[PDB]
């Protein structure tokens, strides 16, 4: 027999409270632009007085060293690899790539989990706030964080016992995504899911819980856009069925999660953000407004992007043109 355990799936443990230091925003403002990039941020985020309490052993250093040559992400080649920065910025690759590790750098990596929700929060919010739109490339690594996948994995590997095996089974016929999954015929899943009773009952928590959301929007009065005047747009949300509850599912991430989303109006050849909101979606449906200020006189290609804080390949957008009088 031997059921593999997996007490913390859909049960997480509860995550210390704390709030992000003042000295940490500062830090992160100055080291983070509008030209900021996955690798950039991954780095910023191992930057924070918050993991002085993450242990750095003898021998550590060049454990770490070994394990570098196995990570796509290269730590600044100007900088002291001494830090406790390199050991948090090398073992969230670890946890992203899903290598193995000795039992202590599990332990230290489960002290890092504690803390990084708070931290990334920060990083899209100082992003977005000055209107960034590279707060989208933020809210990917928030995603990664919750799922111990790369934003360019395949998504499937989300799913519990979601081995490289069944992986090619799921090429052989063009599955692709999660939804797929659920649209098949019997004898076709049955075959993709070979898997005993324990394993399908991980796959069954992740699949019934993971997000089918459907996006519109309406202007309020699109025909008499004026330059500078705040204007206010309606965003509605909606699934299919009600969910249950909000606790998120993930295999890799120990602590209790509950799902968020963020709404956010742009205008992506300008790189820009105009607006920004963080909501739950508990219900069926629902709506919401966000203010923004109009912008100068011309056309305008916008887009809305509805996009999950705790799964990968889940979000959707829209986008429309608006002409400013």
């Amino acid at each position: 027999e031997a059921t593999e355990i997996i007490s913390t799936l859909s049960n997480g443990l509860i995550a210390s409270h704390y709030g992000v230091s003042f000295f940490t925003i500062q830090s992160f403002v100055s080291s983070l632009s509008n030209t900021s990039t996955l690798k950039n941020m991954l780095y910023v985020l191992s930057t924070a007085v918050e993991f002085e309490s993450v242990p750095l052993r003898k021998g550590d250093r060049a454990l770490l060293v070994k394990l570098s040559k196995r990570l796509p992400l290269r730590f600044p080649e100007h900088t002291s690899s001494g830090s406790v920065s390199f050991k948090v910025f090398l073992l969230l690759q670890a946890y992203f790539s899903r290598l193995e590790l000795p039992v202590d750098f599990q332990n230290d990596l489960k002290d890092i989990l504690e803390k990084v929700v708070p931290l990334i929060n920060v990083v899209v919010d100082i992003l977005s706030a000055n209107g960034y739109l590279n707060a989208t490339t933020a809210m990917d690594l928030a995603q990664m964080l919750i799922q111990g996948v790369w934003d360019v994995d395949n998504p499937l590997r989300q799913i519990p016992h979601f081995n490289n095996k069944i992986l090619e089974k799921c090429k052989e016929i063009n599955v692709e995504t999660v939804y797929d999954i659920m649209a098949l015929e019997d004898e076709e899943r049955d075959e993709i899911l070979t898997l005993t009773d324990s394993q399908l009952a991980q796959v069954a928590a992740f699949v019934n819980n993971y997000p089918n959301v459907e996006l519109t929007y309406s202007l309020n009065n699109s025909d008499s856009l004026i330059s500078g005047v705040k204007q206010k747009i309606t965003i509605q949300l909606t699934r299919d069925v009600e969910p249950e509850n909000l606790q998120v599912t993930s295999e890799k991430y120990p602590f209790d999660k509950l799902e968020s989303w963020w709404l956010v109006l742009g205008e992506v050849s300008k790189k820009e953000l105009y607006a920004i909101k963080k909501v739950t979606l508990n219900k069926e449906t629902q709506q919401y407004e966000l203010e923004f200020d109009t912008p100068t006189s011309g056309k305008h290609n916008l887009t809305i992007w509805c996009v999950c804080d705790s799964y990968l390949d889940a979000d959707k957008e829209l986008s429309f043109e608006i002409n400013v009088k």
